[PDB]
């Protein structure tokens, strides 16, 4: 309901707008190597920290991609900013990619805390799963070649960098 | 459902982040007069053009506000851009304000066109109304002093600039 709408809104209002322009931005950054594809982190616990290096020190901020701008609903030159991270493994750089969390999962988290939202805290997991499955279904028929969904459930020793590396290595 | 979630997501993922910083950005622009408050256009027909001057020539782009940046879900310095418009009336500048459409209304429009979205085209109006009422209910208890909702239904001679001016003049 909320998850279904969030997945559609994230796709329509964000991914549909950045993904067609992403490959050219990465090619530009590389010519001035960062992997292609936006790697989207989908923690099913809906824990969305703003600083990726805090979630895993082995996920190290490298640089920002050149920004994309577009006139969007009266916002002239609405800016789309994306960050490049290096993934470390036993002190070695193992991968470089454009990475971010899916921000609707932070909305699901925050909504469950507001009494007026009518969203119970114990419904978070079911809604996160529906969000991930819906987004997967959208991207299958859309965008798909320009991004990779990294959905995961934390157990208490978990490596976020290893989770991303497993997806990055699958691309060969 | 989709409208309820969109209203909550627009508030949590956007308005909650820009509205506390808005007054300082407008004060800065004025000291270097633009009205305070973000004026949000809510067309119940869900018609969201990207260029405001196309919707009404009497709504003239003036300048961008200084951008706001924040680290957001792994996006370092995620940029929030907002545009300042002058409102004209019989060739006279009648008001100056930060104006944009609510982008979730463009999501409602686009969702109704995608077969996979399970959203019928004839449900748009009911969903737009629910989105506007929910956002109003959120802002009443939140942010409210930093923005003004301009919800309207087009009839076939309508002045968008006059609709905004009526709200702007109410602020005195
Ligand atoms: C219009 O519907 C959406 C929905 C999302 C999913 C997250 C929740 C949310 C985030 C944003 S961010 C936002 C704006 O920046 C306004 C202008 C614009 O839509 O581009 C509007 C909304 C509305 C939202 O819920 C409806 C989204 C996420 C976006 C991002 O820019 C990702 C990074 C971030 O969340 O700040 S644009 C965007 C647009």
């Amino acid at each position: 309901s909320v998850a279904h709408g969030l997945a559609w809104s994230y796709y329509i209002g964000y991914l549909r707008l950045i993904l067609p322009e992403l490959q050219a931005r990465i090619r530009t950054y590389n010519q001035h190597a960062v992997s292609q594809r936006l790697y989207i982190l989908l923690p099913l616990d809906c824990g969305v920290p703003d600083n990726l290096s805090m979630a895993d020190p082995n996920i190290r901020f490298l640089d920002k991609l050149p920004q994309q701008t577009a006139d969007r609903a009266g916002i002239k030159d609405r800016v789309y900013s994306n960050s490049i991270y290096e993934l470390l493994e036993n002190g070695q750089r193992a991968g470089t990619c454009v990475l971010e969390y899916a921000t609707p999962l932070q909305t699901l988290f925050a909504m469950s805390q507001y009494s007026q939202a009518g969203f119970s805290r114990e419904d978070r997991l079911e809604q996160a799963k529906l969000f991930c499955q819906t987004l997967e279904d959208i991207l299958a028929d859309a965008s798909q070649n320009n991004c990779r969904l990294i959905a995961y459930q934390e157990p208490s020793s978990f490596s976020l960098s290893q989770e991303v590396l497993r997806h990055l290595r699958q691309e060969e």
